[PDB]
């Protein structure tokens, strides 16, 4: 609950189990990295008074997505952004000090609607913590992904779960 | 409507265009590929009798996701096999021979319920076809990931659509 923003090497630290500690939430390394900043994490405010994040990707035209999704027509995979959203609600839970290692658990309704290409300049992930959930800890929340100002996909009911050492599917 | 099986060799010329044609579905190059092989495929029968996709993904621990995602609790990202869902809407609506890229456009629920882990085997991707429309050619399926035999994730409302060379959002 202490830092309220992050850079990209407290994410790389975070990668490495460093920021929350090991068998805690973490952020994949890089190529799966799919955050360069968290501008903002509040544990209140939010649409639903229960928290937020604001975090960032910058775009550049070497990502490595942009090659092979697809030959000839570079767009970044929309898995990627929607990925981001559930690592968010990750990291959100390690923020507020919960144990476990991350697992995405699902989504209600996702919709995409634009599209990141090689000439746009940043990334914008908005996510709303809707509730907390104490036999798991779990977080649900909504989310957009914008590019340069304008919103473009949409996730309603991301669902993100903590499992500690003996947990298992 | 003619190969009802695809390999390796047919998937990798599908990424290049040379499948379809250029202009017409791809599938993502390596390392966005995450079917090695299409085991089956049909415009009739399936869950709806609007079609089917059999799939399948061969893991072993070298896979590059496994390293970064995460460090020290290798899981496949749960994004990845969603994607290969959509990407297999994607390929069925080049399959039956209509122009334009293809676009994830959203699902409706999505639920993780397991993991695929650097000890497994193979994973098999189940794509029932419930609907096809024509302003947009697309298509909304449902659709399962399972690994050695176990169903590990469900889709409901794939929608998948083609946009021709004049298509933005
Ligand atoms: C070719 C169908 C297709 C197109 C784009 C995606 S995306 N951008 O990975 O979610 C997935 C599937
Ligand atoms: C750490 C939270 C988390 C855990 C796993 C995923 S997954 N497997 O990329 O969909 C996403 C987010």
């Amino acid at each position: 609950t202490k830092q309220h923003a992050f850079t990209r090497e407290d994410l790389l630290r975070c990668s490495r189990g460093e920021l929350f500690g090991p068998g805690n939430a973490q952020l994949p390394a890089p190529n799966m990295l799919m955050i360069d900043r968290i501008v903002h994490i509040s544990d209140v405010g939010g649409k639903y008074g229960k928290g937020e994040l604001v975090a960032e990707l910058d775009i550049n035209p070497d990502l490595w997505f942009f090659a092979c999704h697809f030959e000839g027509d570079p767009v970044m995979p929309g898995c990627l952004g929607l990925d981001a959203m559930w690592q968010l609600v990750g990291f959100y839970l390690g923020w507020q000090g919960n144990p476990g290692r991350g697992r995405a658990l699902g989504s209600g309704e996702v919709k995409f609607f634009g599209q990141v290409l090689p000439t746009a300049k940043k990334v914008t992930y908005n996510i709303h913590i809707k509730r907390t959930i104490n036999s798991l800890v779990l977080a649900i929340a909504d989310g957009t992904v914008s590019v340069d100002g304008r919103e473009i996909y949409s996730a309603e009911g991301l669902r993100v779960g903590l499992f500690t050492s003996t947990d298992s599917f």
